[PDB]
């Protein structure tokens, strides 16, 4: 039924973020001459999940009696990403190897990490039982804290943190010096709508009102790709919390080559960055929705994205409390920024990148479900792969469409993430004055 796909064919890519950058630029590589990217924004979107002056980067390999098919995907998709980020010019420069550390601080919260992490993994850790063996994973002075019933695991190579925000610009440079058009700003890349004829999809409609036609369309436009197809329930927009500490001119320069230091049930932190000095600290939860009705689903809810650069009070707090166990000298510190940011669970948190069963010349690539931004030098390989028919044998089905899975979702289930209330969070239920107030009077 589609046109037969070939290096001539028209695409369109709706989203120029993490995963259509990295589309964009694998198309380019494999010789495709024409590729389109629509976006809202102009890269760095504001409203990228990708956007951020750093994520984490993690792989694991799985002992054998703990690789299911869905982990053994993950795997899959992660040993490629850490093989990239090692090796391709483009993304090389922004990933720094510099280890990574998982912990908890009650016994329920540890055994969790012991049993279903650690044993699980071949990774050979360092066992952290002391406050003083936890500030020494870091150079004196970063930090200070007593950890109060914290226990942890370092995990030294094959995990840091990457620079998001300029991996994602490189990705845009080069798929752009490479041939790739993109049309990024509003109303002109903001898509409102896919154009639909004999049941496919033969393109993208902006809000100027202009069609976009072309042979496939690949969606890739993160949580905001909710609204632009019925996902089945397959997306919840869910989103998550950071701020930023101005470091000092001095102080900042002992806070160098850091593991990430990750709470499951508190928060983490990276290295402050190099052109800023912001110290970035995500406080962990299992999200914030902004459930709102569905327009399509009489009596049902729908979570909605919307952007924001402050946070909920309560979120800035959950950070500084991160902030008192570890590093209390900087606990009651200024924010100099915050923001949220939204990405999109399916039910399982595996991926979900395959053409639709219905409208063969579209592609999904969606569903980043808390782990897409480490994914990014080799995501949009997987996703041309998956638009050529040949979505590899290990992943294909784990990430496949799948809205069986999605019936009577429970939109509050939180999905293994622990922190905060430990529940999913409404924005509908955070007063309008509750917010962090950066650089009002
Ligand atoms: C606080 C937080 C921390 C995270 N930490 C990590 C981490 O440490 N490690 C990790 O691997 N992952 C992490 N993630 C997840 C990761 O950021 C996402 O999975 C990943 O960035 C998603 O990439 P994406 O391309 O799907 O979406 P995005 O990067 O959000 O890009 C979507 C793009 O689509 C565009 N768009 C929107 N709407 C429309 C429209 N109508 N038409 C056209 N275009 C459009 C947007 O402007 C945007 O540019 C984190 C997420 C959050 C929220």
């Amino acid at each position: 039924a589609p046109s037969i796909l070939s290096t001539e064919s028209s695409i369109i890519v709706i989203g120029a973020g993490t995963w259509g950058c990295s589309t964009a630029l694998h198309l380019a590589r494999r010789g495709y001459k024409d590729v389109t990217v629509l976006d809202p924004h102009p890269v760095p979107s504001p409203i990228a999940a990708g956007n951020d002056i750093n994520k984490i980067m993690e792989h694991s390999e799985l002992k054998d009696g703990c690789s299911d098919p869905r982990s053994a995907a993950f795997s899959t998709f992660t040993r490629a990403a850490l093989k990239a980020w090692k090796t391709d010019p483009v993304f090389q420069p922004y990933f720094h190897e510099t280890g990574f550390i998982i912990s908890g601080h009650t016994p329920a919260l540890i055994d969790h990490i012991r049993k279903d992490e650690v044993e699980c993994s071949e990774t050979n850790f360092v066992k952290l039982e002391t406050a003083e063996d936890f500030r020494r994973t870091m150079p004196p002075g970063v930090l200070t804290g007593d950890f109060p019933g914290w226990k942890g695991w370092l995990h030294k190579s094959g995990a840091g943190w990457i620079h998001a925000k300029k991996a994602m610009i490189s990705a845009f440079n080069e798929a752009k010096r490479l041939g790739v058009r993109f049309v990024t700003g509003s109303p002109e890349g903001n898509v409102v709508s896919l154009v639909y004829e004999d049941g496919d999809v033969v393109g993208a409609r902006t809000a100027d009102g202009r069609v976009h036609k072309a042979h496939r369309t690949i969606l890739s436009a993160g949580a905001g790709s909710d609204s632009l197809l019925d996902f089945k329930k397959q997306l919840r927009p869910t989103a998550w919390t950071l701020c930023h500490i101005q470091m000092g001119p001095e102080e900042v320069k002992q806070y160098r080559n850091l593991p990430v230091l990750f709470n499951i049930a508190k928060g983490f932190f990276m290295e402050p960055d190099e052109d800023k000095h912001e110290l970035k600290i995500c406080d962990e939860h299992p999200g914030y929705c902004n459930f709102l009705p569905d327009p399509n689903r009489p009596g049902q809810e729908k979570s909605v994205p919307f952007a924001k650069h402050q946070i909920p009070l309560e979120a800035e707090a959950r950070a500084r409390d991160f902030l008192h166990d570890t590093m209390p000298h900087l606990a009651d510190r200024p924010l100099s920024f915050a923001r949220i940011c939204w990405d999109a669970d399916t039910p399982d948190r595996a991926f979900l990148i395959d053409r639709h069963p219905e409208h063969p010349s579209l592609l999904v690539a969606v569903g980043g479900s808390g782990n897409g931004a480490m994914q990014m030098p080799t995501i949009g390989g997987f996703i041309a792969d998956a638009l050529e028919s040949k979505l590899q044998k290990e992943v294909k089905d784990i990430v496949r469409w799948r809205p069986e899975t999605a019936v009577d979702r429970d939109w509050r289930a939180t999905q293994n993430r622990f922190g905060g209330p430990d529940r999913i969070m409404d924005f509908q239920q955070v007063g309008e004055d509750q917010w962090t107030k950066i650089g009002e009077s």
